[PDB]
């Protein structure tokens, strides 16, 4: 049995914990927040700030198989970079790739440098997209791009520095706030796969990255990369393709990775609002919760409950095809109806 240490216990931390458990690993969580969202989901919880007390994390490294940063606190990531040679196990992160991916303008310069199409900068006609809002005087540093209509599509890539494993396409379902409330799998797209390969190869990526593109009216446009363990999509990747991104990332830092199921999966967040009206919500709502863990499971159905000001449910449905998965979704909703008096 292997043991993984997660630095960060919110949304990324949940995803990494969830897949670590699927792989049969013990999950050790480090988080500075004593009320960290997934404190009760992890197998062990150590409450400290890694920047203030590095020796405690270094000591943990002696007794786990890997340390995975799962936060986007720049102070934390940059400090971890500065002490990474002192660790007694792999640190499953690409610090140079993160320095590029975190900065949207630097990412766009990177895309252009390798000929990857991306939305036009500072356009002259509306609509504009600004970063998240559509516009029909902001800080001098705001990204202004053309608004590209169409499907938002995600691909994860795991690299070992030499080989780049492009995994599974997913559809990012967006709400009125441009947050993601649902994820479903998509058929292979040879163009998007090659672009994602090249984005990883040219870094060169040793670690994990996701690539998001919009399938626009004038073709595919890459909108961002994020070189950190994602939320939401890895669960859909797991059921639809059989690949566990935690296992693949761990392999990239041990024996290496090789290039290249066909099930369906529906993943979504639902809030139980005023007098049990069921409302779709984005990730951002879930991150304001106080406690997050497993609520229910049967064949083809997992439900997680995120407690707080109005309970939020994360629903995971799978099956051999769209039809069987739709059937499980209906069953999962009725589990909420008969139990709680929920409407949808
Ligand atoms: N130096 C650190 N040591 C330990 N845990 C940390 C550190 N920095 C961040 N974290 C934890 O990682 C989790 C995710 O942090 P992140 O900054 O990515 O998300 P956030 O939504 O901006 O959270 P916050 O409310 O802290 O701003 C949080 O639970 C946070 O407490
Ligand atoms: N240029 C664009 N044109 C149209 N929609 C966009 C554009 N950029 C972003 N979006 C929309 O805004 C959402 C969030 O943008 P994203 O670049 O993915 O930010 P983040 O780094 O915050 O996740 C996207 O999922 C997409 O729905
Ligand atoms: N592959 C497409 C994924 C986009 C979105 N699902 C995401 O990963 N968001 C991560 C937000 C995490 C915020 C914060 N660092 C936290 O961990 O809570
Ligand atoms: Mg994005
Ligand atoms: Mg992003």
């Amino acid at each position: 049995m292997k043991t993984i240490c997660l630095v960060g216990g919110k949304l990324q931390g949940f995803e990494a914990a969830y897949l670590s458990k699927k792989a049969g690993m013990k999950v050790v969580l480090v988080d500075k927040n004593p009320q960290a969202l997934i404190r009760n989901y992890a197998d062990e919880f150590y409450c400290f700030d890694v920047i203030k007390e590095p020796e405690k994390l270094l000591e943990l490294s002696k007794r786990v198989d890997a340390v995975l940063p799962v936060n986007e606190n720049l102070a934390c990531i940059e400090f971890l970079n500065s002490i990474k040679e002192k660790f007694s196990c792999p640190v499953l992160f690409d610090f140079e790739a993160y320095r590029i991916s975190r900065d949207k303008k630097k990412s766009k310069d990177y895309f252009k440098s390798i000929g990857v199409p991306t939305p036009q900068d500072r356009p002259s006609k509306p609509p504009y997209f600004v970063k998240a809002r559509i516009i029909y005087g902001l800080e001098p540093d705001t990204l202004v791009e053309e608004y590209v209509e169409g499907e938002v599509v995600s691909l994860e890539v795991v690299g070992d520095g030499s080989h780049f494993a492009v995994v599974k396409e997913t559809l990012v379902h967006i709400d009125e706030t441009y947050d993601c409330h649902m994820v479903t799998p998509l058929p292979a797209n040879p163009l998007f796969r090659q672009i994602s390969h090249d984005l990883a190869a040219n870094l060169p990526l040793k670690g994990i990255m996701d690539v998001e593109a919009i399938f626009g009216p004038k073709g595919l446009r890459v909108i961002e990369i994020d070189a950190r363990f994602p939320s939401q999509t890895p669960t859909v990747v797991y059921y639809s393709s059989g690949i566990n991104l935690i296992e693949l990332l761990f392999r990239a830092f041990t024996d290496g990775v090789e290039e290249i199921e066909n099930k369906y999966c529906i993943y979504e967040h639902l809030m139980f609002g005023e007098n049990g009206v069921l409302i779709p919500v984005g990730e951002q709502v879930l991150s304001m919760g106080s406690d997050y863990g497993k609520f229910y499971e049967e064949p083809g159905i997992e439900i997680f409950l995120c407690k707080g000001e109005y309970p939020v449910f994360t629903m995971v449905f799978w099956g051999k095809d769209r039809e069987e998965t739709g059937a499980k979704r209906c069953k999962g909703l009725s589990v909420l109806k008969e139990r709680f008096g929920a409407v949808l």
